[PDB]
């Protein structure tokens, strides 16, 4: 009568939407230090999981500007779509080729800002019946109004809204499964949780 | 499932609803700088989009005072319906007729007061089978919770939430359409995107 | 699809429950000087429309504390019903009985505190087929947090959140109705109307 | 059709899960004051009505911590859990075997964090056919937004948020039952209460 | 050395500063609900002691608009000063005629807005050798930031910050001077202390 | 050009003025379980370097209401003002010579409400030379507003404003003294400190 | 001993501190919406009183921006002083020239950032013997608490913290002066004083 | 009449005071995010500029923890003082000794909590005649109320608040002493600055 359907590291793919130097300047809903950790949280995630992952940009030879020097450094040989145009990455058939290409159900996704380059690929995705995952600490835009329009927007639609520690633990599971490498993520990206550590270890 | 209903600007009306001097006066829940280019932004995409445009006031010969000029002066061939008496839009003949007179499905509104004004057209105009968009950051009212209460009232019965730059972006698809003509209407109501274009022109 | 099930005034009854003197103390997610005049507003209105009206009050021989002598005045002929026990208003044969015996298909609640006394009930309404609508900026309890988790259990069950104004503006339809009677309280409980209404007067 | 599914004394369990002295430290969208004081409230209820409870832990044997020594006293008949890997308590048999033991249909749940450590069996226990009962005010997490988000994925699924004011009263159903007795708990957790008590006694 | 110079209730005039009804419109760092509670708790105060008062108007056949009806009927023989230019009420000669004909030395005074209206006389009072005490909750102005920066360049000054209980207090001592009166004002305008009162009657 | 003037455990007296059952009902610039806490936090301060402690209350006989029962429990045999009339503490001649009777020259108080019951004895105790010291957060009053008039008040009057926390560091000056005499004290009235304790315990 | 020292549009200069685009992206403590409408109310006041205007920027050729067109538009023969390297404006000797040449004693300041471009030259000011005065909501900086810090630096060298409204309203002293010229600027800066405005010429 | 004292590079110290891993988790005026990266932010500053540097931590061997890694990792050679008792770091010899020894003047202070670790030593330090810089976004404490009660406490006696990149700015000067070098500071600690880097290397 219902069914949890939650994240799998082996059904799961992340898709990075416009984080880029001029966009995150609108970003006022969160405060820049928690946004910049909170995006690099969830692309550390990515990567430990050895997901599949999606880079796409808006516009970026604009005002819009280039992406994140991290997100490059960091997934050297991910996809990457340069949408001269479309606003919503779904309708660049490139971007949706190469999320059908990873074959993956569970669509993780982020990015900037949340009602536009966030919401308009969710609520497309979910039309062709993907199970879409918003990381929303890792979602900005220009303010809690706003935000929370757009959560309502995504959650009519059937949108699983999250956040990239709870991301973290679904795809985890088990704590035995890697101790010392996901440890040093949440050491990395909570400080309070580093603080644990370190006094534990005394 | 589900189906990503989206703006289309050739299936499209705005419904500007109660911009009125007087009544502005109870908006509280945004501030009057904020609410003004808001307003004023949904205007400049209405007009941008070619979008038929409907203006309707209540009681404007009282204390509820005339409609916001700038409002007057960028659409004074839309159809004018001031509303002597019913306080919901939809009881008013003369205001249905103009709608339907439109002919598009898709119902873009904003006014004041959020809970009245705004969500009593809504409400009827979803019950009659439009397809509802709702500008939120273009819609005030006496306080955030009266709000968020009027916000569960019309996401309850369908509503969409949703905000100007994302309704401007929606409507617009793509970039390439008119990057000068749009980009000067981000430019124009986001402080934040003009800077960036005067960054990017040195 | 949907249907807009508002408010008449020949088919709606007002439940003012548990707005004791003590309880008061509680209600810390609105300012004492609002919530009092929020409450007197609703008051006003169920005066105004005529609207039959039933007074309940829990273990008011206690620290819970009389019912507000504004409630008293303004509703003498009322039933009054005194639980001595019951938590759920409903719980009660004598609240019940009275509720039916108005013959109202809609029920307008308002109360303290928000997620007991005015959610059981609310809840218990609803399971009965009654359709209810919730005043909440007339209901108060400890914060917004507890506030916004009972919006979440009511409107989940189908109850329509609204507030004193758009209670009153879906009841009195049109204005041309009563323009002095229903001007007066809007001037009484909304200062910033009473200023447009002084400034008109010049 | 709306159906009333309320608290019942006899078909209700209580689960702590993973309120622990590190894991406390991350809590930050509740004081830690009202946090400690609400968690307390709910165990003076589970008591109070002697209702089955569970505890369990994660990873205690790290920097997550120990239990909180509150809970381990009010409950040392309680079966205890210490989980060494599993992240979702209901991944762990020997947790699910201990809820099912009580025989009990509906389950009261509150710990830390909200968006993982209570969603998680929240969702799973959902599935497997519970009524579940949020206690939010009793469960903690990073920052009202990551709380927000949480609340929505729950009650997508169905599971009805609470508080353990909500959850005292709902349970009691009658101040006859035991006036002195419930009047301590809400006077040892309500400051407010508490003074209108001794107001009252004089 | 520090010397207390409180509030006596022979030695002091109360000054309302351009409480206009379009002026009001403008204050947004307090509700309108308690800012109207605030004004006429101060008027109150200002009656109980028969103090003598002053009332100013800032350009009021302009949108400005007049004093508010409240203000005019509950001092009708007190001194008005309608001020056709003068933006600091010091700078017109009928204005401080009236304060020194008063022959007191201490100063309360309160007004909209208050980095405007009430912080220019009172810092020309200041300069004179007057002891001026501002009514800050019954002072309003565009904001919290506004008001803080207002409150920076009275206190630099050495105006003494207060509200209207504190004033209402400073100036009546003692309780026993009338119990009944005085606690008049206080149910009157908090309406927590109303409740008290109540709860004590029974 | 300054001196510490830092609190001396042989030269401080500890005032509680006005912790009445009704009283703290105005209280709302502080959550009630904080200021419960911080108030009986300055308590056992005070009994752990045994200051001398003076209790006072205003108009206990009506409204206001009797003083809590955790001050009389844990001060039976300390001086007790009951003060009929008097509003400032101050003027009654009882409380000062209980004052003086002490010795002490370092006045530590703390009540409600903060802009009048502890403001007018703290501007009196520095006019007759006292180093008084408030304990911020163990004072209430209406709102932040007012409590930020009070402490402008008082700063301007040489009083030092600060928290149970810094007064009783002050007080304690080395660790070494009593460790876990003044560790219970933190651990019972900081909850995360406790936390601190329990984890370093394993 | 006190002396009201205000503006006077006779001994007055107005100083624009690097309003570049790029730092800009640095104001976190207003939202765009108002700090562009208050830093142009600044500039439309500067411009009404043919006061003397200093602009300069910071590093302009780097990522801190050009200096933002409204600014230069509307001060074509202002002094600009492009500082490639001081931070302080006043470290610069050809800034300091200029600001002398007006002969001005009294200096208006806004700025970017408002700890740093715009604090460390109203220090130097100060100290020069410069009466100073910070237009504190058309000068941004990272946060309200960063802010308040500054704020406290400043005020405690004996500057004094004012807003564009109470500016324009010290320099203007009689509202007769320029009916029309100055209402344009309120009502084009202030909403809702447009508001009145229109409501009371109909 | 004021002098502008202000920071110097060759006359200024740094000190780190109790940064612990335990004490930490008290913070709540500050994220743990930001204030980790404020924190950071003046150690790259104090090492950038060859500032002497003290570290200094509060009963280490306890609860109150470990000082942070990245300080001990950053100054292997600054003077590291664990106090065993000692609450306020003036008071230990070693610790004044190690200040004295440095010879300089200006003393940059941050630590946790606020109220006491800082605000001690500060008041103590100020009473010897240094000129003290309170880092206030690199401090933190319990709560906003009772840091903005320290800043007051610490202004009183002369202390200058100020914030991690006001003391950069002022220590630097001029911009071209270091471009890169600096510029590599801002870009790490200011996201939003690091975004302008990024566009203007495009
Ligand atoms: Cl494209
Ligand atoms: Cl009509
Ligand atoms: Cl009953
Ligand atoms: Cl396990
Ligand atoms: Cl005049
Ligand atoms: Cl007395
Ligand atoms: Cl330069
Ligand atoms: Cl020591």
């Amino acid at each position: 009568s219902f069914t949890y359907k939650r994240l799998d590291k082996n059904d799961a793919a992340v898709l990075f939407v416009d984080h880029q130097a001029g966009l995150l300047s609108l970003v006022r809903d969160f405060s820049p230090d928690e946004f910049k950790n909170n995006v690099l949280a969830l692309a550390d995630i990515a990567r430990f999981f050895n997901l599949p992952t999606i880079l796409t940009t808006s516009f970026e030879d604009g005002p819009n500007g280039p992406l994140v020097p991290e997100l490059k450094e960091m997934f050297p040989q991910a996809p990457y779509i340069a949408r001269p145009g479309n606003i919503n990455a779904w309708d660049n058939e490139d971007f949706v080729k190469a999320v059908k290409a990873t074959g993956k159900k569970q669509l993780i996704i982020a990015g900037v800002v949340t009602d536009v380059c966030v919401a308009f690929p969710t609520l497309s995705a979910l039309e062709e019946g993907f199970d879409v995952f918003v990381v929303t600490d890792a979602s900005g835009t220009f303010n809690p109004v706003v935000r929370d329009a757009a959560w309502a927007r995504m959650t009519a639609a059937g949108a699983q809204l999250m956040n990239w520690f709870s991301v973290g633990c679904e795809l985890h599971r088990d704590w035995r499964n890697d101790i010392e490498g996901f440890g040093a993520i949440l050491g990395g990206h909570l400080p309070a949780y580093a603080n644990l550590i370190q006094s534990f270890g005394t």
